[PDB]
RNA sequence: GUGAACCGGAGAAGUCAUUUAAUAAGGCCACUGUUAAAAAGUAUUCCCCACGCAUGUGGGG
């Protein structure tokens, strides 16, 4: 739903620096570089699996922290697919089919791994030339805002990630590099 | 005009206090430096230059 409060395009993208903090190595600013119409989508694939907890909103996703990812690889994605083709009892239900779909406790791989922490909706778009600051391809169309207000999850979730790790008691394992 | 261009790991700090290397020793016994010479009674003094050439005078290194 478009909720009142706005916030600029480049927050779905950690590497591009956003409000506050610095701005070095990516020499951009808010609300006059834009994404073109392939690295919106690819911001919003990244929503359900590489959430920040961040400040106020402390509430991160169905995993918090970000673990380890693992998996299988392959010559060809078709191929690449074959591996990691684990079917599960219950295919949970849908969380893209326009339904926001309050379930229970115990949830499921389509609802688990299609996961919103974040209300969404990206603006109409501007007309120009520019290229967007992530690819660099030179476009027609452009995207300049969004609205985004965090959303915490249900306290006392069931939800083991396919491809995450866990050291001993379902605490995310990630990465002590610095 | 190159995952590149633009870019300090920076500010600060007595290792100070105590201590004999001390007590002792014979380097001792043996050994010719010997055999040879005039600085002076010579027969060409190692080199240059003036003169007329009866084992000639003068001058300079
Ligand atoms: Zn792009």
């Amino acid at each position: 739903d478009p909720s009142s409060r706005i916030r600029a395009i480049t927050d779905l993208i950690h590497e591009i620096p956003t409000a506050h903090n610095l701005c070095h190595f990516k020499h951009v600013t808010d609300y006059i570089d834009g994404l073109c119409e392939a690295c919106c989508i690819k911001g919003l694939l990244r929503l359900p699996v590489f959430t920040t907890v961040g400040g106020r909103g402390i509430g991160a996703g169905i995993n918090n922290t970000p673990p380890f990812y693992l998996l299988w690889h392959a010559n060809d994605l078709a191929g690449m697919l074959a591996q990691n083709w684990q079917p599960w009892d219950n295919m949970g239900i849908p969380a893209w089919l326009g339904s926001f779909q309050k379930e229970s406790r115990e949830v499921g791989l389509l609802a688990g791994m299609t996961w919103l922490p974040r209300k969404v909706y990206l603006h109409d778009p501007v007309p120009g030339q520019a290229a967007c600051c992530s690819c660099g391809l030179p476009s027609e169309a452009l995207v300049y805002s969004c609205s985004i207000e965090v959303e915490p999850v249900p306290k006392g979730l069931e939800w083991k990630d396919p491809h995450g790790v866990y050291t001993d008691q379902g605490k995310s394992l990630q990465s002590k590099i610095k």
